[PDB]
């Protein structure tokens, strides 16, 4: 049903000083927020927020920032702001875009503001949505991603066809293409991040001695999860790349450690070794979606082809999926 | 033997402003801390500990008022309360930089490095993860209802100046001054007969190449890792046990360099060869905890190794 714009498009507009519309994923029930970076509020842009939104506007910001001005400390009312210097009653366009530019800006501090304004500041969890997938969290996300300061700006769509309510996806999607904006999921935001950045880092490295060989064992964390994947390599992988020979094998308790006889993956395992051995070169990967892609590349594996039984957007080229006997 | 005093005691003592003396256990051969609440630091207080110890004051912290005040993430880091305090190395000055780190209203901004007073990161879970000094003392201070940071310094030999004191004359000593002497081993016990600590997260019929073991997924309440138990037979007297240590090169990839393997391999036929047994594969504080729930009283340990207050005693040891 629902067509969405790329993430490409979204950080593009973003860099360019544009708005954005934010929708979860592709649930019709979805409310949405619109989206443009704090350091470039704009009276004109302000304006056109205050007009189509509720006017509740909010300035998702970095921990980092949130510190730095003595807000939103990481340990009932809200918490809002104004520009101390610069405005005259905090409620304009213009005043509350002042406001938002300042918050952005890194050389403010904490007295450059007034509590209360009409600018409520928004703590985005470090990681953005990947750690925690709110519209917050885009925001800050998006302004990041375009170059610009991770400091952002949102507020919610009204309902133009149900005067009482709040846009719902498909009236965001005309609405979206009406004002030339690009719409789109923090799913895709989400799915985005984690294709096009790098998350995972080496932590050790050893050759292991086996009844299959040696093998390169080299230990892989993630910023986002407290485990070592490891990926043991047979062989150079790089200059070349192409036409490796690999395994993904996720962990299992029972089966690899214990030799479980009512799962096969322990006799797999050693197989996916036995045949990477033979052919004098490849990867099996231990993993305990693939963060795993991310490792085949970190590896130089260009083009592969999987050991599997069971009959994407990484750079990695599936050639043929191959049976473990 | 050594007289003890019981927890109960020590507790109540903390919570009225008093302090304790600390040992891991009965052995002749152990140095004691002198304990109070941080929040009851006094004058007074810091001053009878000055006196006594080696003057070294340390405040262990529960990891939270750690990350609160952005000491001690995951050079000795030294702190020093900004306001309302002189140079520092007083009692009545040091009784305040430990009043405010025990405070929950008090912030990074309100303290100044270097100071005077070592503040310690205890482990997440007290004793029942740790069984240090450290955790010994917020372990206290929250049993007693307070804030779960306490302050610790050894206590110097009076007998032997040179030295620290030993277990004989911390007794005396307490006897001396009236205060409670208790061990880690009677703190554990308390707590582990009277705290939620350990789950069973599930269980299932593994079939090994051994045989068939009742596999059990146990874990702690203070990490989230699961470690598994492979049992045979009925557990609970003169039961063979082996607490083995995840190795992924070794258990895993067969790596030989190693020879975790072979051993883990050897323990499971070796239980199985008698009827009845445990091997833990953990991923021994937590160890321990879950063999007293299979209902372990006494064990014949597999280890290769010689030289606790959960209910185990070690019968003998075999190797191989
Ligand atoms: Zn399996
Ligand atoms: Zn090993």
């Amino acid at each position: 049903m629902t067509r969405l714009d790329s993430v490409e498009r979204a950080v593009a507009d973003i860099a360019a000083g544009k708005a954005v519309i934010v929708i979860d994923d592709e649930d019709r029930e979805n409310e949405g927020d619109l989206i443009f970076a704090a350091e470039k509020a704009t009276p004109e842009m302000v304006a056109f927020m205050v007009r189509y939104t509720s006017g509740y506007l909010c300035v998702p910001l970095d921990g980092a920032i949130c510190d730095r001005l003595g807000l939103l400390p990481m340990y009932a009312y809200t918490v809002t702001v104004d520009a101390r210097n610069g405005i005259g009653t905090g409620i304009s366009a213009s005043d509350r875009a002042t406001t938002m530019r300042l918050l952005a800006d890194p050389t403010s501090v904490a007295d450059d503001f007034t509590r209360p304004g009409h600018v409520v500041p928004l703590r985005a969890k470090d990681g953005g949505v990947l750690r925690r997938p709110g519209h917050t969290e885009a925001a800050v996300d998006l302004a990041r991603m375009a170059g610009l300061q991770p400091a952002g700006a949102i507020c919610e769509i009204v309902s133009q066809k149900d005067e009482g309510s709040m846009a719902h996806t498909d009236e965001l999607r005309v609405f979206a293409d009406e004002h030339g904006l690009a719409l789109i999921t923090i799913a895709d935001l989400i799915e985005w991040r984690r294709k096009h950045e790098k998350h995972i880092e080496r932590v050790a490295e050893a050759r292991i001695p086996t009844r299959h060989g040696e093998f390169r064992a080299i230990g892989y964390t993630s910023i986002y999860e407290d485990v070592e994947h490891v990926a043991l390599v047979r062989g150079e992988i790089a200059g070349d790349g192409d036409d490796v020979l690999v395994r993904v094998h996720s962990e299992c308790l029972t089966g690899d450690v214990f030799g479980s006889r009512r799962c096969d993956c322990g006799p797999q395992l050693d197989a996916a070794l036995a045949m990477v051995a033979r052919e004098g070169r490849g990867v099996v990967l231990y993993m305990r979606y693939g963060i795993g892609a991310q490792i085949l590349v970190d590896l130089g594996v260009r083009s592969m082809r999987l050991l599997t039984n069971n009959p994407d957007g990484y750079g990695l080229h599936i050639i043929e999926r191959v049976p473990l006997p």
